[PDB]
């Protein structure tokens, strides 16, 4: 059982994906800081994690907030002592429009977000990794980033935003013993987000899409090799992967969850 | 000469790239819109554009206002009755410092005019490329972009972001016979835009490049297979390709303009 | 009207992609140097080179016969004098099968003609550009190639291979004023390869495509953003962009025309 | 300790990777089949794997011939009983020498071991594959066949022909639950491989790299962001994360183990 006596700090941890990969991380033995804007979903989440009698802590912080971000960590550092490992992963999802009707405000609002958000995170921690001389960190992208999806101005923009700060933050930090790459996770499902994306595209009515959501469902999931849309449970693996030493020498990598 | 009959608004005009594209789009026979933040800019390219001897006007405008972008669009539309192409261009190169000590303002300063702002213009525009049933687009991205390079955590992810907005474009504008790409420039030289990145790079002291000037210049052009770095002009005859019928069944694409 | 003056040897002439092109650059003034195996289409062919009013010469040759490949290219140069241009295109389509039941010798097959006969090619040719100092080179590779299709393993491999080759060719012949890129076709209709194609995907009965080829050219015609096949005669001007001065500092790349 | 009662056929498991990556496998409890043409190196590498304690087995066995692959599969399979996880590794890294001047019988002895053999190994292990609806494929590309190296023509046509491969085999094999990736090593030393690649580039005597071996390694060294060749045990972890089941969401993709 790895990561006993490692520390990881967990940004949307109150959502599906920064719960599912606190859980496995926790498994393995890691300790958890859960950082989410929700306080309602945070402590259903540290509760959670809890039970996996691992030390855990949570934290209400909006990343767009710079100085509550810097805060946050600072009392990250005074609480575990360290952060070994990053799971830079808040993120909205944007609506869903055709580039010239797309929501100007909300533009800059998933930027702001995902990327100036993500930053604030991977610039505090960073520091602190320096100190410490190690740290490993995983940024999550998306397939959006990728390859621009059709109605996705943003979110897609957003996404191939991080894929590139990833590669210069592993440049940067290499020096440090510090590594950084990123998942690109494809159609996940069930539950929901995969229902707004399918509601939101089927709402739009472009070429790309039925208006009818079922047929919308069909339509995603039959653009899948693997012709299934990917349990969120099948990504906290690939970000143990991505943290662990498995992955010694990769750095500045991008991996596809996303089924071919 | 094709083009003639053409009209192309060009962003950033009265910078390097803007201009020098603006001149060979205007030899070719089209008539263009210039628009730049800097009216004193402005005014040197408009006139050298008009030399050329086609119709020209300049729009002094803060891409990062939608407020000034769509006022200057309708006037555009006003005084040209169309815009069929449009370089989207205006940048802004950032601070070069490692990401654990990255200006967070200017970071979100970066991305603002270049993702947010090049994200207004294209909105405006595609509006009324959509009604004209006929648009093509050339956004300027980055080898930056292409894969993050050190010291430049913003600047990258914003070219990364214009990558992966130019592919939503292409899908979101398609139906409507505009086609949208981007070019991705390396090392281009001389100036003090090449300048300033010679000596901000120098001035970080990474493990990247010497801390002595001279070194990075060599550094840099060593980098590239052909050797030297890139003349300003060896980048209009691309934007004009793509904005061409040459490229008639090309969209969504991104074309390094880098030497090797 | 550029390209007066210049020499360039297109192999796979009589085909359609081949003749399109040659006929192009004619229209530029350059003279042809027609390559093919097949003397039927590429006296046909030459006939409508000539048509243009350029000087043109045909030559039968296998390329994947080294010792044809040679001999031929020394008869151009002394036939024309030197060989400015190159577009490296004789290719073959392959069988379309799953990959567990591909034919093997057909993959063989496959690479012998699309990568080791253009290798041929491109070396002999590489040669005579060095004691030039000059050359500009286009390798036809495919979207098959940018991403591995289903049934079609030893094509997809062999295009693969082609934009690597590309890559490392160029920076080899780069200190001798020699560009090397490649264009990559996507969708192409109707004719011949089109019909096979569409047949032979519907027989497989793979999950990827209807059994019925009336079905199926329609899904793959719906896979294009801008919902149609490319002509063949929307290649030829991207070719001559490749060779020409406006791409003067691009080499390497692989530009896609594929619709999006 | 997962892989217990799994069955790997590793190829080219008398070299380098494949003995590192047999070892690794062995320590999860993974039965080996160890293939190659070189019987004395297979005889020193089954002695490894048998010290782990699992049950391995060695067969002579040249995979450009197709038929002695498949005779040696059926062994295989009769052996093991069953073919769980492949590791397509066998290579021959080809003479260095810059395009022009690349031996053309070396052109195509590379493509014939490292994409044909591949492929008679894929072909006859994925119908194997089938028969069990159950499959894990890693097949060893390179950062070569991602962007063409300076003198190694045919090596990165081959490796860039195996990322290619690797897509439509992940398509073509998805639906008999079978998953195909790729890794693709950069700088991997110390060892006479590394010094082989530092000698013989060297040797060439291109601008790419000096022409004195000791630099040559530390202008490769240099040329990594963490500043270090990777260590060839850092490769196994790698493959073991493609072929279990923390990727299960994941075909298709082609991890670059590189250093940034
Ligand atoms: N679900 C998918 O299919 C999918 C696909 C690709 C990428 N992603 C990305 O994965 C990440 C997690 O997504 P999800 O699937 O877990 O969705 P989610 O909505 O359940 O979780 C995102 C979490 O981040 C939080 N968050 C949003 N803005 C924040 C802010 N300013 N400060 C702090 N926290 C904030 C939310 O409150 C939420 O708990 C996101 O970056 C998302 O874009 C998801
Ligand atoms: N020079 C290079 O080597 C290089 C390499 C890659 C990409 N680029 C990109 O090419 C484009 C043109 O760059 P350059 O080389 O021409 O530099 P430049 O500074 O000469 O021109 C950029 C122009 O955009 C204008 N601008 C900046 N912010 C603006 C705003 N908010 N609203 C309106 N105009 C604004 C500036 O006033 C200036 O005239 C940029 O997007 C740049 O990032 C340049
Ligand atoms: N047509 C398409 O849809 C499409 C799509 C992607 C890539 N391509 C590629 O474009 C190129 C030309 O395609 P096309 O559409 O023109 O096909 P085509 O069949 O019309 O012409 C190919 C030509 O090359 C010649 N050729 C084949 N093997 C040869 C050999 N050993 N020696 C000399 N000549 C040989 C043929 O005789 C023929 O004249 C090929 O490399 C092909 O793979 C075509
Ligand atoms: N070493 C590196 O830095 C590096 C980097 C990128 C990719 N690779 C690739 O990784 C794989 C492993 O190579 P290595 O590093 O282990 O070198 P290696 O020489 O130690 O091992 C390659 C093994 O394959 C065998 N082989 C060659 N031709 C064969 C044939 N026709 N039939 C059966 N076996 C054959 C060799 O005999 C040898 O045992 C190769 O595909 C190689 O090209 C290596
Ligand atoms: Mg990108
Ligand atoms: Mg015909
Ligand atoms: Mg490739």
């Amino acid at each position: 059982k790895k990561f006993n006596g490692k520390v990881c700090l967990v940004t949307g941890a109150g959502g599906n994906i920064g719960l599912a990969t606190a859980l496995r991380l926790a498994e393995e033995g890691t300790a958890i800081a859960l950082l989410d804007m929700n306080r309602e979903a945070l402590e259903k989440a540290e509760a959670s994690v809890r039970e996996k009698g691992v030390e855990a802590r949570s934290y209400v912080c909006d990343v767009t907030s710079e100085e509550a971000v810097i805060g946050t960590v600072d009392s990250v550092v005074r609480d575990f002592g360290k952060i070994d490992f990053l799971f830079n992963n808040a993120g909205y999802q944007g609506a869903f429009a055709p580039v010239q009707d797309y929501p100007s405000d909300d533009f800059a609002r998933v930027l702001t977000i995902n990327v100036t958000g993500a930053f604030h995170v991977l610039k505090a921690v960073s520091r602190q990794m320096i100190t410490q001389n190690y740290g490993r960190i995983v940024n999550t992208a998306s397939m959006a980033g990728v390859k621009g999806p059709p109605n996705m101005a943003a979110y897609g923009t957003s996404k191939g935003a991080i894929i590139a700060l990833t590669e210069t933050a592993a440049l940067d930090l290499a020096p440090y013993n510090i590594r950084v790459n990123a998942i690109s996770p494809g159609y996940m499902g069930p539950g929901f987000m995969w229902e707004r994306q399918v509601e939101l595209q089927a709402k739009v009515g472009s070429q790309y899409f039925s208006t009818d959501p079922k047929v919308v469902a069909q339509q995603m999931i039959g653009s899948v090799p693997m012709r299934r849309y990917g349990d969120i449970n099948e990504i906290p693996g690939v970000v143990a992967f991505l943290l662990g030493d498995d992955s010694s020498f990769m750095t500045g990598v991008n991996l596809p969850i996303a089924g071919g």
